[PDB]
């Protein structure tokens, strides 16, 4: 029926060309329009992550409570020209060693750096930002010292207390080494045992853990250390547009201080949280020369191969303008809706539009080159015949397309979302204007070129030969068996070896040639023990204040075995199986070693009932759990209420202990309401060293596991409350945990739709369809097989041009499965010969350009993900569906092909 419709309007477009050519041009440039309206183009990396994803809903919960994770700023500093030395204790005997870089002249310089590093000013807003400004201090009021990780808090980042020897001139009975191996023992107490006193807490970035510090050490002895790791934490608030950006500019006047710092004495490595999303956007400026180059030789291309100074250039540029026009009103009118514009996107879709818009253009172009007009036939009559003879064609294969991508857009992995809503449209668009600009500017060219006058101013060539000796080679019965052979062998292979894929980025790859995170990154898998922290959070909903209720959740001294942290201890105890590091560091287990009558820690007025400190001088302020038997026991009542609020206003008190302002006032969450109660909690470890891509997922997988055992274990009966852990990246490596099924669902439903669409609309009969559908299966397949022979990952990226592989692939079978499909000659093999003539032929014109780009894309693009995943997967998609198109196809349709 179309046929009517195509001649009918070709006609038209013949007849009277400016109402098309106007009214496509009124159509561009109202979605140009939105163009530069949105053209926002999203970039915070978790663009990686779906917003209905269980990893960013429980980042979006642990966000409620202690907000955001905050930036990190780290340093691996070693010392390569310092020897050991050895500390000889007196009265007793136990010789000690100590590594390079806990020479005490070299912990002088650690400190003058970070020092200097812990003052250093960067303007923003025309103003001025200090470090102290926006590090988090776990203590606004008091003192706002802010956090900071060394060994050098242990002496209180002083060189005075880091100088201290206690002893006559002669001996040392002790000094900074017995400090040392004091606080890396018992980090969370204030006073020293071995001098008249020191403490072992610091210029208050909380109690220093000694894995934090030190690195390169062999197991427990910490003082075989081998390097020193310095940690600035500072604030996040990614809820905020304002301060988020002073912070990057700190850190950026931060890493240029860090590069142009001369000491010989010392080796560093370093790391601010843009480091990453800053080299990155480095390394994504070495290709574009290359990229931009490559589409001037495929542009170039287009303008000369096209006709037999009559050459049809002019024609050539006005195609590749529209489909230029295309991608633009994609964008445009997707942009007006709200779409973020990622960069993926743009290195996908003007290829995928310029392929496949660039092979309708030479179906038309060459269809007409071909036909030669009748006797009296007309302009009007010729170029609609052909358009008629053509467009179906076009149309079936650029409609199934469309209908593929946005139907392929229903997945949750965002990068290919956007992709098939902008693809899915941007192939449509190019239909339009390519069937209704294109054509009517093509009936002008073509009067130009019957009244001789010069194409730009004013028979067959050769592959309609090459291809009527090559398509009777191909298909004489003497070697149709052979490429069916050489096929399924190929196939086979990739069937064999794609369980063999890698699944995952190489984090390690992906930064630019010389960079500086790529040191970082050996250094952290060299020296560092400890990875990236965890909060195993408990929801809403527990009772805390009931016996029942503790021993769920507290940890030792008769709390259950399977309780949250015994359950995390237990855990941490296999550390290099459950990725599940160190000790987990409760808040209510020192609450009540806080709240306990022997400890004088908690104390209330006897007259004004208001908290007196653990400093003061009480002369009435009495015990808040008196010296009884049973007082001693935990604060079962709402006691465990009246006084957990006091717990976490306490401070660090050298007649008490670290109290809960220290680092649990930012984890208990006290809800206001019918009295008190307490909300969520958190329990901060750290994972084990995570490096490989399969490493996290590991651990992610695991502490989940832990959060689920412990969940049943709490005697919950339904989703009230769960016990989820949260991290820096759970949510860009959950992504991995569906990779295999989200890709079997994405490529299912475009194989469906495109075999649904070539069912109904190529008449009908399956086997015209699921022959094509089949193919396309192949080309997947041995697609696969490509990434595990040219070692290439199943991320986001890699399934993006999964998806846009499966919708070229289309451009080669399709027009060939029509042209075969409707044909009455006297044999199957003559119709599968001519319809590898006409349109092979023409779709061969609509692949050496995508060749001749895939050429000069290698022989420049820097960036190794451009070099190992678009260049390769692009290679691979356009000579595996070429030859899967142009070569098998035909063989298959000569046997199994349907008959009319
Ligand atoms: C890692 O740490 C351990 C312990 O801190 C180191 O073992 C110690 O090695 C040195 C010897 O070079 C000494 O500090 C100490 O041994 C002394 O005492 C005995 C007394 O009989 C004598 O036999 C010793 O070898 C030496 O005189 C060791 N201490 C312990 C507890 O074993 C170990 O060498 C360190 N390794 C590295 C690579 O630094
Ligand atoms: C899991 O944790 C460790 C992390 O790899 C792993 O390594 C052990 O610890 C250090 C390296 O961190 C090394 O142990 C060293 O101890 C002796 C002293 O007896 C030293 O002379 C040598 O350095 C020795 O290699 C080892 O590489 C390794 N082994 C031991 C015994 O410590 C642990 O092995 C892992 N443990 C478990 C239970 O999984
Ligand atoms: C953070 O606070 C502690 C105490 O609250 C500071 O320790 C003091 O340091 C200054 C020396 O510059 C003097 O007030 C005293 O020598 C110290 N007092 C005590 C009680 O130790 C610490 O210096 C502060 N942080 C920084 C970077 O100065
Ligand atoms: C550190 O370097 C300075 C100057 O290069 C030097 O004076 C000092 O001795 C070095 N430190 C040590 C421990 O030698
Ligand atoms: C930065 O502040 C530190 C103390 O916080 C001080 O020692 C240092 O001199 C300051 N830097 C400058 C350039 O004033
Ligand atoms: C920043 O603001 C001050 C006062 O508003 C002004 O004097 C100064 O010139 C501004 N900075 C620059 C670089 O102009
Ligand atoms: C540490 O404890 C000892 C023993 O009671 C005491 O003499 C000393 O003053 C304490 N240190 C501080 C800083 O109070
Ligand atoms: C807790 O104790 C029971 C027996 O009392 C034991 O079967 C169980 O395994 C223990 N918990 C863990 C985590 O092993
Ligand atoms: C309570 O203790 C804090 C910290 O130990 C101290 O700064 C404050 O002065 C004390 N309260 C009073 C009223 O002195
Ligand atoms: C507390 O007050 C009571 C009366 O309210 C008094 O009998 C008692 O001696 C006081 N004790 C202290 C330690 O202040
Ligand atoms: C985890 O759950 C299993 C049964 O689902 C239970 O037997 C076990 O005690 C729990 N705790 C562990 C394994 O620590």
């Amino acid at each position: 029926c179309l046929r009517r419709l195509f001649t009918r309007w070709g006609s038209f477009c013949v007849r009277n060309p400016g109402c098309v050519i106007f009214f496509s041009l009124v159509f561009i440039t109202a979605c140009s329009s939105g163009l530069v309206f949105v053209r926002v183009t999203t970039n915070p990396v978790d663009l990686w992550s779906a917003p209905s994803s269980q990893a960013r809903l429980e980042k979006e919960y642990f966000d409620q409570h202690f907000g955001p994770f905050f930036r990190t700023e780290q340093l691996i500093i070693r010392a390569p020209l310092t020897d050991k030395h050895i500390y000889q204790p007196y009265p007793s005997g136990a010789d000690v060693p100590f590594g390079p870089p806990l020479d005490i002249q070299i912990l002088h310089q650690v400190l003058d750096l970070q020092i200097a590093i812990e003052n250093i000013t960067a303007s923003y807003d025309n103003e001025t930002v200090t470090l102290q400004d926006i590090c988090l201090a776990p203590l606004s009021p008091y003192n706002t010292n802010c956090t900071i990780l060394s060994v050098l808090n242990y002496f209180q980042n002083s060189h005075s207390v880091l100088d201290h020897k206690k002893g006559d001139d002669f001996f040392v009975y002790a000094d900074y080494h017995t400090h040392f191996l004091y606080c890396v023992r018992a980090p969370a107490s204030l006073n020293d045992t071995s001098l008249l006193h020191d403490p072992c807490l610091g210029t208050f970035g909380g109690p220093v853990f000694p894995w934090l510090v030190l690195g390169g050490y062999d197991d427990q002895n910490y003082n075989n250390a081998t390097a020193l790791v310095i940690t600035f934490p500072v604030n996040n608030y990614y809820n905020d547009t304002e301060k988020l950006q002073r912070a990057q500019a700190w850190e950026k006047e931060f890493i240029n201080f860090v590069k142009n710092y001369k000491n010989p004495n010392l080796t560093i490595s370093f790391t601010a949280e843009r480091s990453i999303e800053d080299e990155l956007n480095r390394e994504s400026d070495s290709d574009v020369f290359t990229v931009v180059i490559s589409y001037a030789i495929m542009f170039l291309y287009i303008s000369l191969a096209l006709g037999h100074v009559d050459s049809k250039v002019s024609l050539g540029i006005a195609g590749i303008l529209i489909v230029l026009s295309s991608v633009a009103c994609s964008l445009g009118v997707f942009s007006y809706i709200g779409l973020p514009l990622t960069l993926i996107v743009i290195e996908v879709i003007p290829f995928l539009v310029l392929a496949v818009g660039v092979d309708n253009i030479f179906i038309l172009v060459q269809a007409y080159q071909r036909d030669e007009r009748l006797q009296g036939e007309t302009l009007d009559q010729q170029l609609g015949r052909v358009l008629g003879e053509v467009a179906p064609s076009m149309f079936l294969s650029s409609f199934s397309e469309t209908v593929a991508f946005f139907l392929g857009a229903l997945s949750v992995m965002p990068a290919v979302h956007t992709f098939s809503l902008f693809a899915g449209l941007a192939v449509f668009i190019d239909f339009l204007l390519q069937i209704t600009c294109f054509v009517s500017l093509l009936g002008l060219d073509i009067k130009r070129q019957e009244k001789n006058r010069l194409d730009i101013f004013c028979e067959s060539c050769l592959f309609r030969f090459f291809k009527n000796s090559y398509s009777p080679l191909l298909l004489k019965d003497w070697m149709r068996p052979i490429v069916i052979a050489i096929f399924v062998g190929v196939l086979s292979f990739s069937i064999a070896v794609l369980n063999k894929v890698d699944i995952g980025l190489d984090q390690s790859l992906s930064m630019p040639d010389d960079s500086y995170m790529v040191d970082y990154f050996k250094s952290i898998s060299q020296y560092l023990h400890a990875g990236p922290p965890v909060y195993f959070v408990l929801e809403e909903g527990h009772d805390y204040t009931s016996s029942k209720g503790q021993n769920m959740v507290c940890g030792g001294m008769g709390c259950n075995n399977d309780s949250l942290v015994q359950q995390i201890f237990n855990a941490a105890q296999l550390d290099n199986y459950t990725r599940i590091g160190f000790a987990p560091s409760s808040w209510i287990d020192d609450y009540f070693d806080w709240v306990k009558p022997q400890s004088s820690c908690c104390r209330v007025d006897n007259i004004t009932d208001q908290f007196c400190n653990a400093s003061v001088v009480d002369p009435a302020c009495v015990r808040c759990r008196p010296l009884t038997p049973e007082g001693k026991q935990r604060p079962q009542g709402g006691d465990f209420m009246r006084f957990l609020p006091m717990f976490l206003s306490d401070n660090p008190n050298p007649k008490c202990g670290k109290g809960g302002h220290a680092a649990y006032s930012s984890a208990v969450n006290i809800l206001l309401g019918h009295g008190t109660r307490v909300g969520a909690t958190y329990f901060m470890t750290y994972h084990t060293v995570l490096q490989t891509s399969a490493d996290f997922i590991d651990a992610l997988k695991k502490a989940r596991l832990i959060a689920s055992n412990v969940t049943e274990t709490m005697g919950i009966n339904g989703s009230a409350y769960r016990v989820f852990p949260y991290s820096v990246f759970y949510v860009f490596y959950e992504q991995y945990l569906t990779i295999i099924d989200d890709t079997i669902f994405n490529l299912g439903v475009s194989l469906g739709a495109i075999f649904l669409v070539t069912m109904v609309l190529l008449g009908c009969e399956l086997w015209s369809a699921v022959i094509m559908c089949a193919t396309i299966a192949m080309v997947l397949v041995n697609m696969f097989g490509v990434m595990w022979l040219w070692g290439i990952s199943l991320n986001a990226v890699s399934l993006v041009n999964l998806v846009m592989s499966c919708g070229i692939s289309v451009e080669f079978c399709s027009h060939i499965t029509r042209a075969f499909t409707v044909s009455m000659k006297g044999s199957r093999v003559e119709r599968a010969e001519e319809a590898l003539a006409h349109m092979g032929s023409s779709v061969f014109s609509g692949i050496t350009l995508t060749k001749f780009g895939g050429i000069v894309v290698l022989a420049f693009a820097k960036s190794q993900i451009f070099q190992i995943f678009y260049f390769r997967m692009y290679l691979a998609m356009v000579l595996l569906g070429a030859t899967h198109g142009l070569i098998f196809l035909p063989v298959l349709l000569s046997y199994i092909g349907p008959s009319v």
